[PDB]
């Protein structure tokens, strides 16, 4: 039953507060992701931090390094939660849990650069191709959006092999598998969410 324009709907929901906050804290925050995606301890810290948070609505207390860095965004002056910023903040980190150390790496490398938009743009082109998500099937992927070398070292080929998915070289590159749909669509709301942060 699940299908695309539910996915595109959940995660374009959860982004609305991102995409309008102030951009210096949006920058504070996607600098600081791009760190803690490279330290997991931190992200746990960080989610534990926000998930009590947001069910207590208490006062959330300061946390060090980087994971402390998106906390301050977060919070009011008193220390309690703005629960419209930190709910997609926790959402995006359930994500991102979801996704292997390996997926995190090459995430945190990409916010860096444009390579950013063209891994979502590819992860939406699996997503939206392989409809309908329950029939395994084929995929073909834009030349333009693989870079130059298209193989097992290709950090987007990467990713979606992390999803399960079989890849080959030539077209068409992705073997689409219904197994694959609960990886690939965090890898999607991920890409997403850290794209409304980089806007």
């Amino acid at each position: 039953a699940a299908d695309f324009q539910g996915l595109y709907a959940e995660v374009k929901a959860c982004s609305s507060e991102l995409e309008s906050l102030e951009m210096e804290l949006r920058q504070q925050i996607l600098v600081n992701i791009g760190k803690i995606l490279q330290d997991q301890p931190s992200m746990e810290a960080l989610e534990a931090s926000l998930g009590q948070g947001l069910c207590s609505g208490g006062q959330v207390e300061p946390l060090d390094g980087p994971a402390g860095c998106i906390l301050e965004c977060l919070v009011l002056d008193s220390g309690e939660l703005v629960p419209e910023l930190a709910a997609p903040i926790f959402y995006l980190l359930g994500a991102l849990a979801v996704l292997s150390e390996t997926q995190q790496q090459l995430l945190a490398k990409a916010l860096e650069t444009t390579v950013l938009s063209k891994q979502l743009e590819l992860v939406k082109h699996v997503l939206e191709q392989s409809t309908p998500w329950q029939e395994q099937s084929s995929v073909s992927l834009p030349t333009v959006l693989l870079g130059d070398c298209w193989d097992e070292k290709n950090p987007t080929w990467v990713l979606l092999e992390e999803c399960g998915l079989r890849l080959q070289v030539e077209s068409p590159q992705v073997h689409w598998e219904p197994t694959s749909l609960i990886p690939t669509s965090a890898l999607y709301a991920s890409l997403f969410l850290l794209s409304s942060l980089g806007q």
